[PDB]
């Protein structure tokens, strides 16, 4: 929202208030309150007749601090609040000086300087990171619509840079940007979000959470070109600092602040296949398309069914269309007996052909104006509704019809749409609709989740969901929306991925070669290697089935190649799924992330590291050209095995079957011995790679159980021309491969063998020491 | 201007219509105009009853093709137009198939599609570049404000970077970012800008000027996030599209066509100071801060005389204080014998309290409301009015007054303010007021140049201009405006000066140290290496003096060797300047301009080639550090002579006397011998200096003469270890200096002897050759 | 109320959306319901994003079919309504077959008609005695004041006369006449009445029952000459065709009716 005129003006019809002067520093308990004057009222003559503000500071975790900036007290304030973990007793120091008020959580304080230079800064470890400098934050009259806001500007320094602020297709990086916090149902190639989350981090490895539900408007660089401006109209402006000091020590304290992604299980983590939307569903139909995979040797692990189980213009009443689906029992659990999960669409939606939209419009379980009437529009669905998420009767009729289809043997749900949310209503609860618009995305998944969890139970709970709010990546996995078939659109998809693990989410899925119905077969191939190497993985069409062999044999040969290639790097993704559940470190990693004191990093939007130890580089060109960047390091790629030094960027020409993905150095790496599913029994049957093990340097893999525990661990360790391996936990029949290592000289408690890609030594004893020529 | 509502839905309130169709094609001479229907029109029945667009395609230029898309022709359409070189007679070549209808100019065409798939290309040799896809182009009604727009979105490919738009000071990429051309006095920390232009180009290596004076609409990837959309509330739209293949290329077009940088004269190459804005001036006051830089040994070639030498509340009106100044002519004169070039300050409104205001009025040369009255406010000068340079004898008056100035001796003028042009007024030759409000800052400018042209001589024409519209780039220099004095600002700054190299500027000058009063010395000190390392450079203070005796000694070492370095650049630098009067290319340049293939330059904004061969990266930090990148190749330190490998990013620490100066492999560099002043015989007593020449290349290095013309060159090829040396031209008295090279095996046609820096050859007979050991 | 502007144009800020093919026909014991879209959604890829007409078919009384076009159920709906006698058992025919939608009650039967040539007819033993023709039925949303209609438009034949709406002091045939069906004290000589009844006959042995309390506002043959048009602000419209065949006959059956 634009609050200055330039320089030297405001906007016209603006009046602005500012904090200006510390008049009085109060400690209660661990937290510090600081009233401060927008006029200097040092003499009792001008200690009346002004406004005043009254700033706390808090620490509601460790290294992050809150700071709360208000006008007037007496305003209503409703909810909903974001789900936030708020602790009372976080061990903090508060001093109170005649310079300066400071308040310290962990390393990171929030400074105040008293007298006539006002200054509200940010340290850590008293150097200071951000803060706001005199005249950049405080309220706002609105004179012509005779609305109020608060707002703040953080500093940005030389060369800091912003990202985040939700799933967003714009530029990764922020600066220059506009962003208002409010989902829309937009797709994946405009400013519009279905999954906006008011928080950004910068390179300087810090964070910041604006604590409001509603609309929340961010001038990244595009009012003042150096702060991040925010304002929301309200009579408070609550925001948290979060220290880092790297990218994943901010998304660590973010996500223990606003919720961990749950751990999904790994069959989800295999190919799901589509219905496609307008095509024609009926079992016939679906098995075609089932035993073809199969008969192509494609693996596949989950179906989904889309909009079309139910009747046109009833959605969502979860009612099967009967001439379609005679018996949907039987028919899923043949599927199932095959070895398939089983997903089918839902949303938070219902048309007025359904005959069960009366009884809700009877019951009060629908949307209300504040006069009584349904909400509707003809969006979507004729005479739509919206199911009430905040009456608690609806919720259960809503769960209710959830575990009917559970109990027919569905496993998951496509939690669909959620962001055309009206202010213009009555909420049961009578909570505050500008709040509701966002918050009705976590209200909505948590209630999806939560079915799954007291069924199936909660490792088995996943979901393909296409909105979000703060806090809703504990309710993974989230969905990339619906996109074009073009290589543009491929890109700006991968910015809305990164992005999205930027802002806390774990998880992110998308569908392979978008929804528009004709794909080119190049486009297809392309688009199948990044899906394939993305954490979730699904082929989704429009008007026809996904299926490789639409488009030529070369297409089937791509789809079996990486879908074999992430089946086998499951020991090691699974590894890396935990991490995003532990610590919120997502799967798919901007190298700003991965990398965040190599300036080359700042905007590469590109390429990803998956996990810890693979970077990967999408081919966005028929011709198979790519340009991509390796950060220090001899890096090694995954099959072919050519080797490449780091810092700089790289050109190459890809074939279909490839892509640059390329491992670090000084890693071991564990792929398994199933090509055919997900989940299987990783730490039997393991191969083990070790990767430019340099002198000094130790390399550690860790196998993970099925519920994402470390059940195995590998090291090897170099120290002149000896490595020495050795293991703890459980894996049988394991072999290490030294890649790239014709020769060796010596070996003790081992066999070895030749391979294409190196020794493969076999250990009996452990001390498994190799001796290097 | 928001004209989409995300993919799927518009704007409240808006109507569009879109060219989908082609119904007739028609060569008229050497345009091709093409008849576009907004729905199905291939039967009669529907024929009538709906709009119809007319498009022409037409060529000022080889290499541009114009495109005029237009609603109705009914309108008033009034000027003023842009100051566009359109040439009648340029070859082109016009197809008109069943298929398609293409017109092209050079290697440059666009082609439509006819039949059920609309489309508009760009393609350069057949190959597609840019376009517009059906519906990205039309008309808008606005039904809620009854205002009419015509819009086009031109598509952005994967990687596809966008830059340009005048001078700014957002993000230097402008992807994310909307932008309004519209002149505004917003500083030089926001995203207002004194300097806008409507031309962008990309990293693709074409670029297009959006052929509207009045305010244009960018919303470059901030809508479609892939597209840089344009509007205008016009019953026409009119662009070009202008091919490079290559940055530079595309410059030079567009120079050629919109104007190409004047030459400065050289002396403006020194080192400006001024009065400050508030020190009291007199003759003795300035005489002795003139006199304090001889006596520290400070070189010193231009002084500004700032507002204060009229009188307050009359600026301006062109009178000297005459307590003040009594002897305004004998003051300049005696100012000029010490050697010194003189600027006033001048600006295009007055003051109500001038006596000359009366005079105005009652003549008529002032600007109107439309009911008669003067249009005037408080801003700036107490009831501030406008010189109407719409009337011709309004503009001779103040001609007039300016050749009497340079009767008296000044020899320049900061042509300060002409952003804030209102446009509720009546201009004397009845112009759009929407039009005129940017192009004002051209009109002024141009009778400005003029005045001087017919004074001094265009050889010695120059400016320091605060704003520019299109073709204004004929009347340097073009100076950066207000800053404050922090890193921040700084960094702002040069991104600011990229940009408007990057939109058709030569020569950019900025103030070292800012405005601001109080910059620690760490700053100024950083500030100062930057400023006489850019074409322009200024000390300019608020209330303070820029004098750097002000902060302590350090600060006088450092403007005397960044002043010595500059003036024994002159060779070189002038050379530079005349490819900026010749083919438009900026002396300070972007990475990415310089090096378009190298995918590591796209983004960096801190850095920027100065030149072909030198490589300048400012010191944004108090403690030195900082962080480059080099492209490809072994660079050089100029003067501390320690080389360095590229394509890849360098961490170093400086003092206040350095920071990262690197010359280019195979270079051969003009030095020159006098470090006092930048105006004098280059091609005397040169010292070239010949860097990393590599086995099987050539430097060539081209002296200039006062004019820009080159009077000698010296040509340095090396084939195994024999490097031959060709002069042409006229030279006398110099010397090459192999840079790192100490011994050499032997030497034909001339002497050698040791330097620090390496073997200096002097020559005898020039059958000149140098064997390498 | 205006609607259209002359045969091309539509009154400026009103948009129209109307019943123009049927989706689906679904019998409910006595009753026929036919849904019926604004525009073409044979195909799935439009089965959404469009708004649907909830058209119900039901007898109150034999040789009366009752007509209630919906767009939202949503709204409010609070009374009064009419003192209407309305019988639950009244014997008819439903026969919904790939030509035709149809709903008889004695000799009266309401046809619409399935596929590209959308047709709402009121048939009397087979013969048309009048009907809806496309577009001439729908929604109307006002963007000028924010109100929302439903309006149908029932056709006359060559010679037909209109006859009723109250006690009127008009020429007595109704036909070039607007009238609103609203209470007022204007005396008895002007167009205002004190008793207003929207029902309306015809000398062709038919009559029509609007069902609404509220103002209804009827342009007979006043903006389409050779129909009678009514709108009611209103998320449904409810009408009820009343056979005859004679003027008669049709009270007999209003009276029994009302
Ligand atoms: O059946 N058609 O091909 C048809 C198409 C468009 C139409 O548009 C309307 O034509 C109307 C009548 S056509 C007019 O011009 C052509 C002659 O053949 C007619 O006799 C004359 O009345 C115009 O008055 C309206 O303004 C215009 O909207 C009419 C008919
Ligand atoms: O391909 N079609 O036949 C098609 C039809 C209507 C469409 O309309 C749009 O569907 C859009 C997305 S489709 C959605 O539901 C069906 C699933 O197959 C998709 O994967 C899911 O995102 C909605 O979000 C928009 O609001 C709506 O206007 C889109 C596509």
């Amino acid at each position: 929202m634009k609050i200055s005129d330039g320089n030297w003006l405001i906007q016209p019809g603006l009046n602005l208030i500012h904090p200006l002067q510390v008049f009085e520093v109060e400690q209660q308990d661990n937290e510090m309150v600081v009233y401060a004057a927008p006029r200097d009222v040092r003499e009792r003559t001008w200690q009346l007749d002004t406004p005043l503000f009254t700033l706390r500071f808090f620490s509601p975790q460790e290294g992050i601090v809150g700071v709360r900036i208000e006008h007037f007290q007496g305003a209503l304030n409703n909810g909903p609040h974001y789900p936030l973990n708020i602790l009372q007793d976080v061990k903090v120091t508060i001093e109170n000086t005649e310079r300066y008020a400071e308040f310290k959580s962990g390393n990171l304080s929030a400074r105040v300087s008293k007298g006539e230079f006002w200054s509200l800064d940010f340290l850590r470890n008293g150097e200071r990171i951000t803060g706001s400098q005199v005249k950049n934050n405080g309220y706002v009259q609105d004179t012509n619509n005779q609305r109020n806001y608060m707002f703040e500007r953080l500093d940005l320094g030389v060369g800091e840079t912003v990202y985040g602020l939700g799933e967003r297709f714009t530029a990764l990086v922020r600066n220059g940007q506009t962003v208002e916090t409010w989902n829309r149902d937009g797709g994946t190639s405009t400013e519009q979000a279905y999954k906006n989350i008011p928080f950004y981090m910068t390179n300087r490895g810090y964070g910041v959470l604006v604590n409001h539900p509603q609309c929340v408007s961010f001038e990244v660089g595009s009012e003042k070109v150096s702060k991040v401006q925010f304002s929301v109209e309200s009579e408070y402006l609550e925001y948290f600092v979060i220290d880092g000091p790297t990218p994943k020590a901010v998304l660590d304290r973010y996500t223990r602040f606003t919720g961990r992604p749950a751990l999904p299980p790994a069959w989800s983590f295999g190919l799901w296949l589509t219905t496609s939307f307008t095509t024609n569903y009926d079992e016939a139909t679906v098995n075609s398309f089932i035993d073809g995979m199969a008969e192509r040797n494609l693996p596949l692990h989950v179906f989904h069914f889309d909009c079309f189980w139910m009747k046109a213009f009833q959605w969502c009443d979860f009612e099967w269309d009967p001439l379609t689906f005679p018996d949907p029992e039987g028919m899923i659990r043949r599927l199932k007996a095959k070895g398939l999960k089983i997903c089918v669409w839902i949303n938070p939606y219902i048309g007025q052909k359904s005959p069960v939209f009366k009884e809700l419009q009877e019951k009060g379980y629908l949307l209300k104006r504040p006069d009584g009437s349904l909400w509707q529009w003809d969006k979507w669905q004729p005479g739509l509704a919206i199911y009430d998420f905040t009456n608690p009767d609806a919720c259960k009729w809503y769960a209710d019809k959830l575990k009917g289809l559970v109990a027919m043997g569905v496993d998951c749900f496509k939690t669909d749409f959620g962001e055309r949310i009206p202010t213009d209503v009555q909420w049961f609860d009578g909570s505050d609709p500008q709040k509701m618009h966002n918050h009705y995305a976590y209200i909505y998944n948590e209630l999806v989740w939560n079915v799954l969890k007291d069924t199936v139970g909660e490792e088995e709970a996943v979901l393909f969901a296409r909105s979000a709010s703060v806090g809703a990546q504990k309710f993974p996995v989230h969905w990339g929306g619906d996109c074009y078939a073009n290589y543009e659109s491929m890109a700006e998809s991968l910015r809305g991925g990164l992005s999205i693990g930027l802002s806390g989410f774990g998880f992110w899925s998308h569908d392979i070669g978008g929804f528009e119905n004709t794909a080119p077969a190049h486009v297809y191939k392309r688009w199948c290697a990044f899906g394939l190497l993305s954490s979730h993985s699904r082929l989704h069409g429009s008007k026809s089935y996904r299926v490789p062999w639409a488009y030529d044999d070369e297409s089937c040969d791509v789809v079996r190649f990486f879908t074999q290639l992430k089946c086998r790097m499951m020991p090691y993704l699974y590894r890396e799924a935990a991490r995003a559940n532990a610590r919120g470190t997502p799967m798919m990693r901007a190298m700003m992330m991965e990398f965040p004191d190599d300036p080359a990093c700042d905007y590469l939007d590109r390429q990803y590291m998956l996990g810890d130890n693979v970077m990967v580089a999408p081919v966005f060109t028929e011709a198979g050209d790519v340009q991509f960047y390796l950060p220090e390091g001899r890096w090694t790629h995954l099959w072919h095995n050519d080797e490449l030094d780091g810092s700089r960027w790289h050109k190459q020409q890809h074939g279909f079957l490839s892509l640059p993905v390329y491992v670090r150095d000084n890693t071991l790496l564990a792929l398994g011995n199933n090509d055919q599913r997900p989940d299987y029994v990783w730490h039997e049957g393991t191969a083990f790679h070790l990767f430019n093990l340099q002198d000094g340097h130790e390399a550690v893999c860790e196998v993970p159980a099925a519920d994402g525990s470390v059940i195995f661990t590998l090291k090897a360790a170099r120290t002149g021309n000896t490595i020495t391996v050795t293991g703890a936990g459980e894996a049988k029949n394991w072999t290490l491969c030294l890649r790239n290592v014709v020769k060796v000289n010596g070996l003790q408690d081992g066999s070895q063998a030749e391979s294409e890609q190196g020794l493969v030594v076999k250990p009996q004893g452990n001390a498994l020491t190799i001796t290097l020529h």
